[PDB]
């Protein structure tokens, strides 16, 4: 059975006005700004943006990839698909 989300988990994350986007639950670096209560730091592959989301917008990658893991015209999306499949735990600093 599922656990809670933890850093390193791979997801498609949903933001208003955007397709479900390949992303990961990030760690918070020492000294870094912490998310709000009940939110996780989401790192979006491809665009390398960060946003803070709750579980309602987080779809586990393995379950969801057949639905959401297809090319998109949006900027950074296909680069994002490559990263989540090929090196999802790399430094993209
Ligand atoms: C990838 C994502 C949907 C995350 C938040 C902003 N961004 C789109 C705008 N560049």
């Amino acid at each position: 059975m599922p656990h809670a989300f933890k850093p390193g988990d791979l997801v498609f994350a949903k933001m208003k006005g955007y397709p479900h986007w390949p992303a990961r639950i990030d760690d918070i670096a020492d000294g870094a700004v912490k998310p709000p209560p009940n939110k996780y730091p989401i790192f979006f592959f491809g665009t390398h943006e960060t946003a803070f989301l709750g579980p309602k917008d987080l779809f586990p990658y393995d379950k969801s990839k057949d639905k959401y893991g297809k090319p998109n015209k949006r900027k950074g999306f296909n680069e994002g698909l490559w990263e989540i499949q090929n090196n999802p735990h790399a430094s993209y600093s």
